[PDB]
């Protein structure tokens, strides 16, 4: 399979799901507000005290790992500038705090990090699991 050579449309739904997740989880971690916490995540964080930090700071590092290798960025701080830029914008949109161009922006992102993972094989193991 290393040596077999290589759209992922059937991805779509779980990698915006885990943008999503890794959006509010990073919120969440940052504000500890847990509103809009599913009661699963909810009972997870129960009996694990570093949960949440853990489940967010390990959904950003696999979007980095996975796109230091997408030729669309050329250097590590474009890519985590980048990422850095799509939370920043949700943290607004958490508290519709956005003008209709940052939604713009905002949906234009979170669509390019939506594309790009799709087309990251090593995002694409990772989910299979």
């Amino acid at each position: 399979a290393m040596l077999i050579l290589s759209p992922n449309f059937e991805y779509e739904e779980i990698t915006r799901s885990f943008l999503s997740n890794m959006l509010a989880f990073t919120r969440g971690h940052f504000t500890g507000d847990i509103s809009h916490f599913s009661p699963i995540v909810l009972a997870e964080m129960e009996k694990d005290p570093n949960w949440l930090e853990e489940a967010a700071g390990g959904m950003q590092g696999v979007i980095v790992q996975s796109l230091l290798e997408d030729e669309n960025f050329s250097s590590v701080e474009q890519l985590k500038g980048e990422l850095a830029r799509l939370i920043r914008l949700y943290f607004a949109l958490a508290k519709d705090n956005l003008t209709e161009n940052q939604e713009s922006l905002y949906v234009d992102l979170f669509d390019k990090f939506t594309f790009l993972l799709l087309c990251s094989d090593e995002f694409i193991m990772y989910l299979d699991s």
